[PDB]
């Protein structure tokens, strides 16, 4: 088979054009309370699971809280 | 509609197998590669914007941008 596009999304909202150029303009962007609780990981646009983020001791780590 | 933008800030993405994808679902805990997090990526639309690092802030997460494409 083809490989399939696996992503780990930390935060994810729909916002307008207008949304997206006044983004551009900060250099400091300020996720949500809590993204870091709901890591979302998707491949192909379906959603997997998602977990939380983890200080391991020579990465960073998702915690799985729930595989669909 | 048009004006709707699917936004996302990926800490880390790839092309996987499913074979690849079969063994991460057997795991609980997953490591991701040594500074995924200097490259977080924003995407609109699934098109690459921009890209910067992960960094706690006083009360949340933030993204410090390190380029706009
Ligand atoms: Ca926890
Ligand atoms: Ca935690």
């Amino acid at each position: 088979p083809v490989d399939v596009k696996l992503e780990f999304v930390l935060y994810r909202k729909n916002v307008t054009l207008a949304e997206l150029e006044a983004m551009g303009q900060q250099q400091l962007l300020s996720l949500p309370t809590n993204a870091e609780l709901n890591v979302e990981i998707m491949a192909n646009g379906v959603l997997l699971g998602n977990g939380e983020l983890v200080q391991m001791n020579d990465t960073l780590g998702v915690e799985i809280h729930e595989w669909l």
